[PDB]
């Protein structure tokens, strides 16, 4: 767990289409703090540390996936295959695992932010 969260996480963001967004903040995106809450809504007593351990964790095979947590899928069974496919306008949560490389997808960076950030 090398990386801290909001130390110098930058990832440059533009307001619209073509055009840098005038104020450039130094913070972690929006969709992490999202996966936190949802990850605080499953249970308490989550912390940051912990979610960095859990993240490390479950990620041995890449989909044989695991249980016991519930982001996504409002269908409790653990015989659930579908095929993942990225929808347009939304973070991204099910169909990506992470630990491997490739590009992001629909480019829906331009969103709002928090205030405690380097701006």
């Amino acid at each position: 767990s090398m990386l801290p969260t909001l130390s110098d996480t930058y990832i440059p963001q533009c307001s619209t289409d073509g055009q840098w967004r005038q104020v450039q903040c130094n913070g972690p995106p929006e969709q992490v703090f999202e996966l936190y809450q949802r990850w605080e809504a499953q249970n308490k007593g989550q912390d940051l540390t912990p979610a960095k351990l859990l993240v490390k964790i479950m990620s041995y095979r890449e989909l044989q996936d695991v249980p016991l947590a519930a982001l996504e899928g409002k269908r409790p069974q653990p015989r659930e295959n579908i095929l993942l496919e990225p929808y347009l306008f939304w973070q991204i949560l099910n169909g990506q695992l992470s630990q491997y490389p490739g590009s992001y997808s629909d480019f829906s960076t331009p969103l709002a932010h928090f205030d405690l950030r380097n701006c």
